[PDB]
């Protein structure tokens, strides 16, 4: 598991369940490859994107699907998504968890990198 | 004006308007003694807090009421203020903004020190 | 396990060791009782601070020692401490989920509030 | 001003100066199209990115060159840059403030949105 993605409500104060998350990486050509998707369970977070073998190194982004959450909450948000571009594992192979506080008007993102 | 207060909310996008902000200092028994308040503006600012003379070197309180705010927005919230505690002026005087910004069960501060 | 705290370096994208929590609860008359303390491990955690017996309905105040870690680290931040303030139990017991993320001159605070 | 970018360090507590400020606009065929950009000022603000009349309802993107800033300060990032995708004037015209708060490994952004 080298790349987790955790998403939190900052209005409800809860993690935020289904929330779709895309991961992409750059490709030799300058564009987006897709790399992996997935929904975070209900506790928020989203595992199992990527395996050791498939996560190289190279510039990434993950787009969370704020917009979605929100309206099906009847909130119609600011944001399409929430984005983090980085470049992953130019170190070393690094575990990465990407951590999103979401709030209609705001988001924040963090990075937690550990070395495994 | 040395010491500047700017709150946001981050569910409207909004400065917010009208909540009350309380700043005390440490006294010598180590309690809190109140030191100035206001409201924020329609900008979400509140100015004109202290003076420059007054403003002395120590250990600053600035209570922000966002329980009042959540409440007149009929939103349920988690924390009963936001609460920024501060040494002032340890390297000299400063122009100091003291930001917030506030969602039902998150905050977060910020502090701008300028020349 | 009511109450658990977590705290974040997002300097260094990394859990904070060590970092010392004191916990108080309002009493009758309107003092701060000290509740419990400890210091969080290695994966910038807290746990055990309290039961569900003694963790009744109240006003806690949990105070985080950010200062003394920046200062660790050769940083002289601009907090003394990260508070957070807030009215537990109310509506039945709940389990509550503190999240600081800290910066030398900024912090937030999150809670994430679960009906066991 | 229909559109207004402040930045701020929240590891110096400052406004941040000079950094790269680059705006798109979602073209028919999806693609970003290059619509206004500058350098943040000594009080972290960059105005004058755009007009009333050129700012149409639409979806745009805000990005923000925070790995070049804290590259000038030595300090390792994790972002390649901070990126604000929007709808814009979805319910009218309005004024848009869109505020960062920028660590080495960690961001946050806010829309204030005023009449
Ligand atoms: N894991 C805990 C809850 C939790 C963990 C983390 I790691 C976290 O990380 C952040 C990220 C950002 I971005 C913030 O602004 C803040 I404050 C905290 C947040 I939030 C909540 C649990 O549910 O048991
Ligand atoms: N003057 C304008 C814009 C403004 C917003 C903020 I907000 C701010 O400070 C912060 C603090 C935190 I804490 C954040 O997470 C963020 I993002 C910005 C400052 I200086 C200026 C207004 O507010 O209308």
């Amino acid at each position: 598991c080298p790349l987790m993605v955790k998403v939190l409500d900052a209005v409800r104060g809860s993690p935020t369940i289904n929330v779709a998350v895309h991961v992409f990486r750059k490709a030799a050509d300058d564009t987006w490859e897709p790399f992996a998707s997935g929904k975070t369970s209900e506790s928020g977070e989203l595992h199992g994107l990527t395996t050791e073998e498939e996560f190289v190194e190279g510039i990434y982004k993950v787009e969370i699907d704020t917009k979605s959450y929100w309206k099906a909450l009847g909130i119609s948000p600011f944001h399409e998504h929430a984005e983090v571009v980085f470049t992953a594992n130019d170190s070393g192979p690094r575990r990465y968890t990407i951590a999103a506080l979401l709030s209609p008007y705001s988001y924040s993102t963090t990075a937690v990198v550990t070395n495994p």
